[PDB]
């Protein structure tokens, strides 16, 4: 028998396909059948009515590495129906490395004293062994890589320092991690080569993993940043994911139509990939850069003054008798939110076949952007629903289907009998987000019930106590 059948809703199996109606069994972390189970032997009957069942929600783009091992319970994620977190990415893993002071934006991580796995199968085994409610796909950090080999990162690494990064990186992708991610955007990266990140990431066509990338520029040399993009892949022969894919400053509003352009063109000869969140505001380590302090800029923690979390930056710079960009400096290290982008432009990457859906919440942040609990309904609601930017079943495909594929998370992202039982059930007419800039970690509407490898997670709006989260392998 069955242990359960979610009855009489409509599923949206992740195929990206009009929903149909159709009851879904699962037995242990399996779903068992889709179709008319009526009759099919289960413990429980669960009616759906009225409702969506879809696969769980696939997280391409997390900063939850610590998260996970500090709040297992999750909450922000599956509060939204998310299943399956993908860490480590834009060069910041928080394995492995031990460092009670690492170099920012790797203290978007830190809650004090965070980075203590010296290696990153010490950091798998904890996840293992106390399990968070959410599956982990986990990626290992260039940056990261950087800080426990290099003695001085404001230069090029020597032919020493990259093998001992790439051994480190070789050692991670056999330990489990499902690929290496860089950000050579941060300070920690910025003097990286070309020629050093892809000597690093080798070990990638050996262990079969993806090359995710914050890119080295997201505004002026856009175009650069993409050229460079492609040319790791090529010369590493991988398959590649653009990170929350934008277009920032007042100057490069509207150049997302060059970009996907790029992008789409790109695709045809080689494997590339691209996430986005969908908001018009990114957020970050406060940094002296004069396209991310162009518009509002609010603080979302500081630790020399951390009375200015949730302040606006240009009235803190204004009564210290200074400029945003000349203000910077003693506030740090600090995070921020950035009001730098379009929403013509958010809305043609979010509509843009293969965008992928990321939240890029920042959980450890005092007053967070709501991207982190609100990422996955506003999709649903807002978008698909309300502004009919795609149909549901495309949405559910952007951050269901499309994202196991990319990824290689084999027998997650779909409802199909013998996949791993990681499912929502949701309101289509009622789901959406609720967290906003003022009111950032208000919880999502419209979701009923989330399950994790047939574990109920999220039951009542509240977490179930299940911590039935695993540690993925490609
Ligand atoms: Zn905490
Ligand atoms: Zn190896
Ligand atoms: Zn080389
Ligand atoms: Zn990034
Ligand atoms: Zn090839
Ligand atoms: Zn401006
Ligand atoms: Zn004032
Ligand atoms: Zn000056
Ligand atoms: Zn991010
Ligand atoms: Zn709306
Ligand atoms: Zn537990």
């Amino acid at each position: 028998p069955f242990d359960y059948i979610l009855s009489g809703g409509t599923v949206i199996d992740g195929t990206n396909a009009p929903g149909r109606l159709a009851d879904v069994g699962v037995r242990g972390d399996r779903i068992a059948a889709v179709g008319d189970l009526s009759a099919s032997s289960a413990r429980r009957r669960i009616d759906v009515a009225g409702k969506v069942v879809s696969p769980g929600f696939i997280d391409s783009h997390t900063h939850d590495d610590n998260y996970l091992l500090k709040h297992r319970d999750m909450t922000p994620k599956i509060s939204q129906g998310v299943t399956t977190v993908v860490t480590g990415n834009c060069g910041i893993s928080l394995a492995p490395l031990a460092h009670a002071n690492p170099p920012a934006p790797l203290d978007l991580l830190d809650e004090g004293g965070s980075f203590r796995f010296a290696r990153f199968s010490d950091y798998l085994e904890a996840l293992r062994a106390a399990p968070p409610a959410v599956n982990a796909a986990c990626m290992v950090g260039h940056s990261t890589l950087r800080a426990a080999v290099m003695p001085d990162l404001r230069r090029e690494a020597t032919a020493d320092e990259i093998q001992a990064m790439q051994a480190l990186a070789d050692d991670a992708l056999a330990s489990g991690a499902i690929g290496i991610s860089t950000g050579a955007f941060y300070p920690p990266a910025a003097h990286a080569s070309t020629e050093e990140i892809i000597e690093v990431c080798r070990p990638l066509i050996t262990h079969g993993g993806v090359y995710a990338t914050h890119m080295r520029d997201e505004g002026e040399h856009i175009v650069q940043a993409l050229e460079e993009t492609f040319r790791i892949g090529r010369e590493l022969d991988v398959p590649v994911v653009i990170s929350h894919h934008k277009v920032m400053g007042k100057l490069n509003f509207g150049r997302s139509k060059e970009t996907l352009a790029l992008i789409e063109a790109a695709m045809a000869s080689q494997d590339v990939s691209l996430d986005a969140y969908p908001y018009v505001a990114g957020s970050t380590m406060l940094k002296q850069d004069r396209v991310l302090l162009a518009g509002r800029t609010l603080i979302t923690w500081c630790k020399p003054y951390p009375e200015l979390s949730g302040r606006d930056l240009e009235e803190i710079a204004a009564e210290r008798g200074k400029s945003k960009y000349d203000v910077v400096p003693e506030l740090q290290p600090a995070g921020a939110i950035y009001f730098m982008m379009d929403e013509p432009d958010v809305q043609r990457i979010l509509a843009f076949g293969p965008t992928m859906i990321g939240s890029d919440g920042l959980p450890h942040d005092e007053r967070p952007h709501p991207r982190l609990w609100g990422t996955f309904p506003r999709v649903l609601g807002h978008y698909s629903r309300d502004l009919g930017l795609f149909p549901l079943e495309t949405a559910v495909w952007k951050m269901t289907g499309l994202t196991a594929a990319k990824f290689g998370l084999a027998e997650r992202g779909q409802v199909q009998p013998g996949y791993y039982a990681d499912l929502v059930v949701f309101d289509p007419a009622t789901v959406a987000d609720s967290a906003t800039f003022e009111h950032p970690t208000e919880r999502a509407a419209g979701i009923h019930s989330v399950y994790v490898n047939g574990a109920a997670v999220w039951e009542d709006q509240s977490f179930t106590g299940q911590h039935a989260g695993r540690v993925l392998n490609r």
